[PDB]
Parts: C-alpha cells; sequence; structure tokens
C-alpha cells in the first residue's frame, strides 16, 4: 500500500539520480457483477482494486523536450522518444505489444484535452519533457492497459499544468475513455471510469445510458468481518472466436428485434451515447413500456423502477421464447422477424464470421435481463437491506454472485472448464461466491471471502493452489502464481501524490 | 488426374468390399483478382481448380440407415453415424472440429432441400444409409470446405432421388451457400457458387448484388502457349488492426463520401455483403444524385468500368490531401457528426485499434480493385491480342496493379507475401498477387505452361529462393502442399459407375 508508494520513490531516485516531482497513480479493475450485458446498454457494477500502475516523475526543462521511460520490471526496456517539436501527435502504432504504448494513449488524449483548454499554449508548442518511472503490480486481468493509459494522462496534465491545476473526475474519465480505439477493446469506457472512480470500500454503479457514469455505492458495515475479494485467473487466455462472442453479439440483438416484432414496437434510434449501432434488448425494454405502460419515460437507472421493468422483460421472455428453448434456426428467426431470409442473412450474418445450428434467443435474452436485474439486486443488497450477521451479508450477496455465474454458463454459455473448477473449489474452501469476470470463455474469476483474522483468504488461496494450479499448471514459476492469485479490497481511483 | 476415379474405385473396394455407385465431385477454388472487395458489394473473380474432393458412394438399403464415411488419408479416422429416425437433422456440433464436418453440412442442406420438394418422402423418415470414401488432394488455401460441402450434398441428392433427377446449378448454390453460417466462415456464398459453376477455361464473374450469380467467362484461346496459375502458399496462416479496421475504413469512407456529395445511402432491396450502406450504395446515390441515372448499377461490365473510373476522381477530390489518414475527432467532422455519435454509430461492438482510419487508401483499394475486376473480364472476351505475350503480359499486369493494391493501399500484404511474389515475376511470373483473406494465407501466378512453359521455372525458384531458406524445416510432403499448378477446372459434378 504505502510500501509501494516509497519502492517507487526510491527506486526512480537509483535510476535518474534526482528526486521525482510526483508519482500518479491509477489501480486495476474488476467486475463483480453484470457480465456480457454492457453491448445491451445496460450498468454493471465494478470496482478498483489495490494493485496499481505507478508513475514516477521528474519534470524536465529542454530546448527539444524528450520522454524517458524506465518500468520496474527488467522484460520491459528501458524507452526514450522525442516529442515533435511543431506540437504534433505523437506517433503511436499498435501492430505492436510494446509496454509504452499505453503510455503513448494517455499522452496523446491529454495532449488533446490540453490544446483543449489552452490552445495558445499547446498547439504550435510541444509538451515537456520527462523522466518517469512505471511500475505495476497488475496482472493479466486486472485493467492493466487502462490504469496505465490513466495515470500517463493524468501525470501528463499534471507535468504541464502544474500542481494547481484540477481535472475532474469527469473530464478524465471522459478522455481516457477514448483510448478503448488505441488499446483494441471494447468495454465501452468502464475500466476507464473505473480506474477514475474507484473509492475504498465502495464498487461502482457504471452506466452508458444516456451517457458513461460511474456512481459509488459504499458497501454495509460489518460488526466483525471485513469484505475482501480473491481474484483467480484460468490462465485461458480469454482474448483468444465465431461460436462466441460474434455469435452472442447476433443473437441479442436477433432477440431483441423477435421481441420488437412479438409485441409490436419500433426500436427508436440512439440519441445519446450508446455500446451499440442498433437497437438492442434496453431499447426493447424502453419502447415497451413506452407504448404498454402509459407513455412511461425511458429508465434512467433507478433501482426500484429498473427491478419492476427488468422482471417484466423476463416474463415477456418466458412468453416469447420459452417454448423454442431449442433455440431457433436462420428459418424460424426469419419468421419471429418477419423478415424473408434474404433479409436476415443480409442483416446479420454478413460481416463477421460466425458459426451456429441455431440461435439461442430464449437463453440469451434471458440471461442479459437476469443479470442487469442481479446488478440492481446486489445495489440494494449494499444500501438498504438488513442483516442480523456478518454471515447473512456474505450469504445472500455471493447467492447473487453464484447465479451470475450459473447464468453465465448455462444460459450464455460463456464459461469454461477452469473456470468452473475454480469455482466449485473455492465454494467448498471458504469463498461465499464465484463467478467468471472479463470477456468469458476462460480470463479471471471473482470469489467473496471475508478477510481478516475470522476471514477464509488463505483457506481459500491454499485451495485453489493446491487444486488447481498444482494439478493443472504444475510447472508455473512461483511469480507466475503470485500472479494468478491476488486479494484485493475497493481501493481508490486515479490520484496524484506529490513529492 | 483421371487415374484419380480409378484409384478412388479401387481404394472403395479395398475398404468396403463392394463397388461404388457413383463418385460425386466438386472442385478446390482460388480468387484470380478481387481482393477484400467483397463485403462493399463489389463482384469478385474466381476460377474452380484442379483439385477436388471425391466422393466414392454406395447407397444402401437398410432398416436403420447409416452413414459410413472413409478417408483416403489414413489420420482421418472413420467415422460412422446412425440417421435419425425421426427425420431429423444430424448434430453439427459447433465447438468440435473435425474432418467429418463439411460432410454433415452438405447431408443437411441436401436434407433441407428435399424436406421442401417431397414432405411425405423425407420428413418424418430418415434419408438413405451409404458406404462413401472421401478423397481430396485439395490444399490449404484451396477451399476444401465448399468442395466438401458441395460434393456432400450432390452426393447426398443423388442417393436418395435416383439417376435421372439433376438438382440444378442455381439450387445447389443456394442451399450450399446457407452452409457458411455451419462451417464459420463468412465467404458470401462466393465458395460454393465458384465450385457449382466452375468450367474449364473460364473464369468466373462472381456478383453479390443483386443476388448471388456466378458467370463463366472464357480465357482467350492462345496460339501456342497455354494458361496456367501456380499457387503458392505463405504458410503464414491468415485482428483489431486487420479485418475489423478495414470493414470500418470502408464503411466509415462511404459515410464521409456521402456526406461530402449531400447524398444518403440507399437501403439493401436485395443481396448485400455488408448490413449498413457501404462503398458500392454510395456509387449507386451519387449517379442518382449527379448523373440522372436513377438505377442503381446492375453489373453490365462497359457500365461499370464506367461508373468505377469516376468513384476514383471523387476518392481524390475528397482524400487526396488526407492520405495521413483521419483522426477520430476528423472522422467525426468528415461525417457532419459528434464524436460521441461517431464512436457510437462506428466503433461499438468489434474490436479496433488504430490511431488513424485511412479513408483514402481503402476507398482507393476498393474501387480500384473492383475495376480490376471489370478491365480483366473486358481483357478476356476482347480480340486485340496479336501475340499470346500480349495476353500474358497485359493480363499480369492487372494482377501486379492489385497487389501493389493490396500491399501499400489496404496494407493487407506481409513480407512472405511480398518475397514470394518478387521472386515468382522475376522467374517466369507475369503477374502474382495474394489471394483469399490476406496477411498470409496464398499467392497467385499467371505462368504460361505446357512445353514451352514456364511453370518449373518459377517452381524451382520458389523452392530454393523462398522455401528452403525461410522455412528450411519443411518435409517433402509439406514442401509439396506448399505449391500446386492449376488451369481452370469444371464444376461440380456426378460419374455414374
Amino acid at each position: 500500500f504505502e510500501q509501494k508508494h516509497l519502492a517507487v520513490v526510491d527506486a526512480f531516485f537509483q535510476t535518474y539520480h534526482v528526486k521525482p516531482d510526483f508519482i500518479a497513480r491509477s489501480p486495476g479493475r474488476v467486475n463483480l457483477i453484470g457480465e456480457h450485458i454492457d453491448y445491451c446498454d445496460f450498468s454493471v457494477l465494478p470496482l478498483a482494486i489495490d494493485v496499481d500502475m505507478l508513475c514516477a516523475v521528474k519534470i524536465l526543462d529542454e530546448k527539444n523536450p524528450s520522454i524517458t521511460l524506465t518500468n520496474a520490471d527488467p522484460k520491459f526496456a528501458q524507452r526514450k522518444f522525442d516529442l515533435p517539436l511543431d506540437g504534433s501527435y505523437m506517433a503511436i502504432d499498435p501492430s505492436v505489444s510494446e509496454w509504452s504504448n499505453y503510455f503513448k494513449c494517455g499522452l496523446h488524449v491529454a495532449h488533446s484535452y490540453l490544446k483543449k483548454i489552452a490552445p495558445e499554449r499547446f498547439n504550435n508548442t510541444p509538451l515537456v519533457g520527462a523522466q518517469i518511472f512505471c511500475q505495476s503490480d497488475i496482472p493479466t486481468g486486472g485493467g492493466l492497459s487502462s490504469a496505465f493509459t490513466c495515470a500517463a494522462a493524468l501525470a501528463t496534465i499534471r507535468a504541464n499544468m502544474g500542481k494547481n491545476f484540477d481535472i475532474s473526475k469527469k473530464d478524465l474519465t471522459r478522455i481516457t475513455a477514448v483510448a478503448e480505439h488505441y488499446v483494441g477493446v471494447n468495454n465501452g469506457g468502464m475500466d476507464q471510469a473505473t480506474s477514475v472512480y474507484g473509492e475504498e470500500d465502495h464498487a461502482l454503479y457504471v452506466e452508458f445510458r444516456p451517457k458513461l457514469k460511474a456512481t459509488p455505492f459504499k458497501f454495509p458495515q460489518l460488526k466483525n468481518h471485513e469484505i475482501s475479494f480473491v481474484i483467480a485467473n484460468t490462465l485461458v487466455k480469454s482474448n483468444k472466436a465465431p461460436t462466441n462472442y460474434n455469435l452472442r453479439v447476433i443473437e441479442v440483438t436477433v432477440a431483441a428485434n423477435a421481441l420488437a416484432t412479438r409485441y409490436s414496437v419500433a426500436l427508436p434510434s440512439h440519441k445519446d451515447n450508446s455500446n451499440s449501432e442498433r437497437g438492442n434488448l434496453r431499447d426493447f425494454m424502453d419502447a415497451y413500456y413506452a407504448r404498454y405502460e402509459n407513455q412511461a419515460q425511458p429508465w434512467n437507472g433507478d433501482i426500484g423502477t429498473g427491478i419492476e421493468r427488468l422482471l417484466k422483460m423476463l416474463q415477456l421472455v418466458e412468453e416469447s421464447f420459452s417454448r423454442k428453448k431449442s433455440g431457433f434456426t436462420v428459418h424460424e428467426a426469419s419468421t419471429a422477424l418477419n423478415c424473408s431470409r434474404e433479409e436476415f442473412t443480409r442483416d446479420y450474418l454478413t460481416t463477421f464470421p460466425v458459426r451456429f445450428q441455431v440461435l439461442k434467443l430464449y437463453q440469451r435474452a434471458k440471461h442479459v435481463y437476469s443479470e442487469s436485474l442481479r446488478v440492481l439486486k446486489a445495489l440494494k443488497m449494499m444500501t438498504s437491506a438488513t442483516f442480523h450477521t456478518d454471515e447473512d451479508f456474505f450469504t445472500d450477496f455471493g447467492r447473487l454472485m453464484n447465479e451470475s455465474q450459473a447464468s453465465c454458463d448455462k444460459l450464455y454459455e460463456c464459461s469454461c472448464i477452469e473456470t468452473n473448477q475454480i469455482c466449485s473449489i473455492a465454494l467448498a474452501n471458504g469463498s461465499f461466491g464465484s463467478r467468471l469476470t472479463g470477456a468469458g470463455w476462460g480470463g479471471c474469476t471473482i470469489h467473496l471471502v471475508p478477510s481478516g483474522a475470522n476471514g477464509n483468504v488463505e483457506q481459500v488461496r491454499k485451495a485453489l493452489i493446491e487444486k488447481f494450479y498444482n494439478v493443472r499448471y504444475p510447472d508455473l514459476t512461483d511469480e507466475e502464481l503470485k500472479d494468478a492469485i491476488i486479494v484485493s479490497k475497493p481501493a481508490l481511483g486515479t490520484c496524484l501524490y506529490e513529492q
């Protein structure tokens, strides 16, 4: 925690032989509830975690500004580059796995912000030079790309505007979320918003309509436990199909349109932000309410209205699709959309490769609406629910995580054997709730585990090491094993520490 | 080569101890001109090739119908499955990838077709059983999936409908094109169309607008040379910086053009390889608005050459000062929308990595490459070749111009591709380019064949100067599969025994 902050200052001094002017820090992130619903515009529940990227910076006074980047990790070699004298953006090429790319993204988005607020200073002049020491303990799955981008953007703003300049969380989130198109990631700004808005003891309600937005919600005060989460990687690379993500995108879009057709409503064009180009399952929920519930206004994120309308949606899903759980062939789907096979193929099967015999409209729609509902039930538990013992909190919240896992697996089919093994082991050995998190088909898992003296952290971690990692991956080094399992409480978002 | 049929029938007998009833055959395919333009609805120029899937079949009369599939390759283990007694379709699981998948695809699409023509005959009754020996010499990049699917569909029609009934090429192409979503391939039916409609000495003008359609075009008869093509694999397996980025770039380019010229992109009323308005749609919108040709381009070649030349002028007028590419901010401005709306509409569901969108280069590629297809067809049908070298040169130049476009404008070549082509042209090839998905995969080279041909000159050059260097530890079998030679081939057909 504070130990880490000193280590980075001290290593900066070893490297550059001068005290740094400041440190910029930004935390990793993980999603606690709400998987595979963001591209239907539904809100998710992430948290910032206590692994981070730390960037110690000395600001330079140079005729020709340059930036030097050194990393604590020996495998990431030192980088040095000159800032363009004309004030133009640095050249970045994302056809490389270069460790400094994320810094360059941050530098870039900060630069364009600075050009906006102070044109006469930054339009035709380079930014200031710097010596930078970077140190991260964020493992795979913990969102290094957004943390580094955010720390780098704040460091650039601080270096060029001085310590008495403040950028709001709202602006820092907006400008860094643009970096998704430099990184090759599509979480709609959720990663950046979490790294920026994180607070200790809080998860974030992250929304996308009408705008990317984050609202902190504080976990209940417990009598004598602490809330922690164990995050365990399957070590199956999620990033690595026509049967997976592309297929899901088609299925939920077809589902939204099958519902729209069945209930005779149109999906209104997006007038604001959206994580989809076309009408989606949230749009259907709004269109349905507007027509059948007396000009009901579109859902704008309050918990009570959300719960009521999502429960209604699950009813419409039973009514519309429950007699077709074996899925829809292209022919049956065309009929459900009141269009020809040619129209269907044109609209849904053209751009991206997909592989399927049937489209599982029942399952995919049921997942999205029920998973979106669990986000709201989680919020309700955190805020207004009463628990007569700490155990009741862990049991009820954990049960939502388990119900989420069961849905992701059985309804969305985005789990894998490694995920299920880890979850089962964790639950038999101290976890109250266990689920995949992230892109699915591999990647990370997250576990609700009481921490402290009366907690289960070491019990869960020991069982996972012995029953999963030692079995499936005998040759992992100590370092790899350390990265594979981390323990975290909710953490504070992007910030500066003056030095 | 026609010893194939003998050696397939013999192998069948060695497996099932009985003579087969018929052989169903479907050729592999390759694209000759027209890379990365099909998803903008532009037409391509493929050909069926001298490698094929052969399915020797004995039709079985059984109480409980079963299909046995045996392969000529011993590493593909025999498969046997009973046919669903409720007339249900087989289980084509999408996750498991095994060699019999393409067969089940063909079986499925043929079965569905049969149910529609004779419901009382096929609806709740299984198809007839069979013993089947499958022999393919199609290499990677050659389109085994479509060949095997088409051969299997035809084998299934034949076994169930008798020797006299012949499915139209039209219907066979229609029903097999559907199988793309069972395989996980999205070539808009081009593969199936090529495999079905191939003819000796012909390439195919394969159109997608307003419908999937294939029209054979004969190569010019030459005096003392023969037309052949060397197909050489880079052995690099065919990304947010690649295909995804290209789809976004061409979609944004069409809208920047539509915005610049104040037109709306016409909706799709028939077939299309894109969900949204594309570069072909802009061509139709521009013509309806400024050239009083309210009618969308119908695929006519002369007209097409005219309109594509026009589009290229507009690309220069609209984008030539922005070869640096467009930032997201600049792209939003060119579309007259906010960054939020640009991001929502163009950057949402599929991952991409870019600093700029290269609207000039990508639009220039798609229109110029589509134009090269038409020029190829025009060149093929015109009688202006006084010498054979006139043809090999002029056609080769179109191929070379295409390769340069793919490489520099679309940036979908790779070093292995570029090396292979450079070697080929300096050693007997008249024209050399990548073919297929790009960023690896196969390459195709126009090479005169026969007594006074350069086939062996090119092949030796590639083996000694590319493969032996880059891939020293290639076995003779691998090194053999990497390079094949073909002339245009006949499409799907049956041989009664």
